[PDB]
């Protein structure tokens, strides 16, 4: 029906019980379009009206049914629960998990509807309790199975759920993997990669939400990933298929909140050996905490890095620590920068405008580069980096910029005001 | 592995009959390309898609999903040998939707992005995009994705807004609901990439008469309101203030429509919240000084004269504007509660406007709030120098509730922990010199909260 498209559009841009009841009837005995109407319609109705048409027991039957579109509908109703904890007393959540981790289930729209119902509702404490207490043994069982399809879904679910989990609710047995589970995961490299990425995101989220309490629970197995990475003899698939993901993990581990890098420096000494493998050095110097790198590998920083377009990734990392920048300072001269093409110049300059210490270096030692930034431009990239550089300098105020203030203010104005 | 997976797929696709396996194999291929000589397989898949015979047992969505994941990985030179610019034209001109989606994935991943800007390929994409008979939302999405990706490039943008300008302007003039919405989404995407010199009023901007025309189908009007709100938002997020001169003159028209409830009842009935979001952006435009917004307010919006809108206005409108032109409303209307936290977050973001609501605070009123609401209020007061100073010097008892009684590690409520920790962090950032005796306790509680 073109009517169905019309309804959907008219609902996205802008007594429902008969229509809802009628769709319910039709679903129990083109569907993508009918479901889109339910999807756009339920959220705007009054949930008590929806609940007249779909009771808790109707939802159970619909989910236990064999009609997928009816399940998707039920997902939409559950997702817009008011209050979010409404269904947390029943086995409805349980049944959603039974479908979600069922590998015979191949309907991606159904899977996605469930994942969204759960993500929305999981801000509520009672829903999290039904998930992580009432269904703990199911979750743990699916975790232990490590069956590829459901396991990838479990990882996706745990990544979403950890966003909402407080210290007191955090359970090891569900969010953390032991050394032996990681060793087992290497047998199917796709699962292993999924696990590497899970931990990289876990560490990222720990930094971004300041959940440092969760580190005690993760730190002990991080060395296992480094060990696997080193041991190309016994686990050649690790370096063969997961080098890049592991690099991103190790980048996070080098930034963890710990005492003089004790964890990361022992992973480096024992397993990673930064500097010893030529083909990896640019990536290490692009990715690893630059304070770590200058404290333990000043040697590599001083001899490996030289200014060019190629080395821009390294420069953005290495210059984000003051001591690390001082170890590459003697590779800069105005003359070296000015021979770069303008785009690459604006990338270098933009990086140097990010910190007080790189900025002072640019202004006091490379005034000619300042001259090339001020200038006498189609590229979207070049304009982005230039204007970013201009803005970053102006945030220093008139005092620090000395004579460069007014010429910067006029170039920024030109670029921004036309 | 995955090389094994594909070569098995290539082999099974080429069997005289399709194995019963095929859809399961495809499903596994895409799931594995996600996590981690591609031409033969890409050509084989192409043969099925261009073929004059359909296969009953083959899942074309699964086939397409394998192409979707596989094209971006290949060397686009290898892709191009299977799908030439002439193949792409013929694919887009076909009647076979799945082959069109495939074409769109190839185009989307063009390297260099400008490769196809010399053909009429872009033109045909627009011809499909704005054809209201086209109902396949999958194809519409594929096209928009191809266009967003390639539009970083100067040559793609010229093919679009030079080679096809009259057609685009004709679509703008239809104002036919379905193609119109696609046009608005298209212009929103494109504005992200467009420079001052590339900017053409004729296609990115609407006249007073067009806006009045749009009211006839309140749905179109609403798209247009939202278009302009995102337009102004993008102006501020990307600092493209040069665009303002092109947009300023029609903004009072939205305000005139908002006021004229008798002649345009649909406007207030269906688009009030959308319009309020628009006026919020107008109150923040780079101009001197509230010249345009002041006039819209005096003539049309009349902030304060319609009581049921006052919360919305004080939640949304530039706080400096509010305190300068409606100080009386601010001083009288606002009081502390859970309900007014929206107003507080907005009125607090200007120092003078904050001074007009300061006398509504007392330790006593804040401490009768539930802890979640307390933490929301306190977190807001920690966002600014003038508000934090007020909190430290005038409401120590509130600071005392923030520090708390030792039970804060028991808190599982998502928001409470989020706002408490933000408040703690925000005060600590002020530095030990501005926190006085609060520094040590703040540091202690912060450490406990994030390490325990």
């Amino acid at each position: 029906n073109t009517l169905l498209r019309k309804c959907s559009l008219n609902l996205v841009t802008v007594d429902v019980k008969p229509l809802l009841a009628t769709i319910k009837r039709f679903l129990t005995s083109n569907y993508d379009y009918l479901l889109d109407v339910v999807d756009k319609l339920v959220p705007m109705a009054d949930f008590d009206d929806v609940l007249e048409v779909y009771s808790a027991e109707d939802l159970v039957k619909a989910l236990r049914s064999e009609i997928d579109p009816l399940k998707v509908a039920a997902c939409r109703v559950i997702e817009n629960s008011q209050p979010k904890g409404l269904f947390a007393t029943s086995n409805i959540i349980d049944i959603l998990l039974d479908i979600l981790f069922d590998e015979k289930v191949e309907n991606d729209k159904l899977i996605t509807a469930i994942e969204k119902a759960l993500e929305r509702l999981s801000t509520d404490e009672l829903i999290r309790r039904r998930l992580f207490d009432n269904n703990l043994p199911y979750l743990v069982s699916v975790k232990g199975r490590m069956e590829t399809v459901s396991f990838v879904r479990l990882i996706d679910f745990l990544t979403i759920e950890f966003q909402f989990i407080s210290g007191p609710e955090f359970k090891d047995i569900i969010f953390c993997f032991t050394k032996e589970e990681i060793l087992k995961s290497v047998e199917d490299i796709l699962v292993f990669i999924e696990l590497v990425n899970y931990y990289t995101k876990f560490l990222l989220e720990i930094r971004n939400q300041d959940k440092y309490w969760a580190l005690r629970h993760v730190k002990k197995i991080l060395p296992v990933f480094a060990q696997l990475f080193e041991d190309t003899e016994n686990y050649p698939d690790v370096r063969a298929f997961s080098t890049n993901c592991l690099l991103q993990l190790f980048a996070e581990v080098s930034r963890i909140e710990e005492d003089e890098y004790s964890l990361f420096k022992t992973m480096d000494k024992d397993s990673l050996k930064i500097g010893s493998e030529a083909k990896l050095i640019t990536e290490w110097l692009e990715l690893i905490n630059p304070q770590y790198l200058v404290k333990y590998h000043k040697d590599v920083v001083e001899n490996y890095f030289h200014v060019s377009g190629y080395s821009i990734g390294m420069l953005r990392n290495l210059s984000a620590d003051e001591e690390c920048f001082n170890a590459i300072r003697n590779k800069f001269s105005a003359e070296i920068v000015l021979r770069l093409p303008y785009l690459e110049q604006m990338q270098v300059v933009e990086t140097l405008t990010r910190y007080e210490y790189t900025s002072k270096f640019l202004l006091n030692e490379m005034p000619k580069v300042m001259g090339s930034l001020i200038g006498d431009i189609i590229d979207l990239e070049t304009v982005h980096y230039r204007n970013s550089a201009l803005r970053n300098l102006l945030d220093k105020g008139e005092e620090k910029l000395s004579v460069w203030y007014e010429p910067l203010l006029r170039e920024y104005s030109k670029a921004v005001n036309g």
